[PDB]
């Protein structure tokens, strides 16, 4: 059968109404495989582990090869989940003080990601001109402070930081929704929509391609909107 990679979570609870669709009206067995490390399922993907997986963005992908030189593909879109930002002490972001710590995920991309959000927020400008990093603030009034963490560890942060920037799939099972929680978030129509990654040998097997066919399922969508709401936008 087919082994797709997930992270654990609200996405791989997708995944296995995916995989019963699959199932049910493509007569295709899928097999999920759950991962618990965003750096992870791409190695199971170039090792053989796994023959797709279904959890990460275009820039993210594109920031590993870079890093590990993965034969890794795209084959399609899944969802896109607008990138919230979040806190436990405020509750509209002009009540920042100056010198507030802000958390942001570690990893290149979604750190770039995180502080294009802020400055979406007016919190700070980046130099004119996808890989940003604390060094490209141009602008920072509040003179805020800038803690990168794991994205795996930004929901339990919200403690020791003012507002933190969290990827949805960690969001959720945090008790945090997008729509209700969220102090500010991305538009839709983002480079960070998700997507089903293969091995480039494998970009044209039926099977793979009948995986994100299933994914963009009513059956899929309607799932979507209960695991995720306004949260999760079909791609
Ligand atoms: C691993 S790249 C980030 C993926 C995450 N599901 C998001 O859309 O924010």
């Amino acid at each position: 059968m087919v082994r797709v990679g997930t992270i654990a979570g609200p996405e791989t609870q997708l995944m296995e109404v995916a995989k019963q669709v699959a199932l049910n009206r493509y007569g295709l067995h899928v097999n999920i495989i759950t991962f618990s490390d965003y750096n992870t399922p791409n190695e199971a993907l170039a090792d053989g582990s796994v023959d797709a997986n279904m959890f990460q963005h275009l820039p993210y992908l594109k920031a590993q090869i870079e890093m590990r030189g993965y034969k890794i593909v795209s084959i399609g879109k899944t969802f896109v989940y607008p990138m919230g930002l979040y806190s436990k002490k405020i509750t509209a972001l002009t009540q920042l003080k100056t010198g507030a710590k802000i958390a942001v995920p570690s990893d290149p991309s979604n750190e770039a990601r995180a502080l294009l959000l802020l400055e979406k927020a007016q919190l700070i400008q980046l130099k004119t001109h996808i890989n940003a990093t604390p060094m490209d603030i141009a602008s920072n009034p509040k003179k805020l402070k800038i803690v990168e963490l794991d994205a795996a560890q930004l929901s339990r942060s919200l403690g020791d930081v003012d507002l933190a920037a969290i990827n949805t799939n960690y969001a959720i099972p945090a008790g945090l929704s997008p729509s209700r929680d969220a102090l500010l978030t991305e538009g839709p129509n983002s480079p960070y929509a998700n997507v089903v990654a293969v091995r480039e040998d494998d970009k044209n097997d039926p099977r793979l391609k009948q995986l994100v066919s299933a994914l963009h399922s009513p059956a899929v969508l309607s799932a979507a909107k209960k695991i995720f709401g306004d949260g999760a936008i079909p791609a």
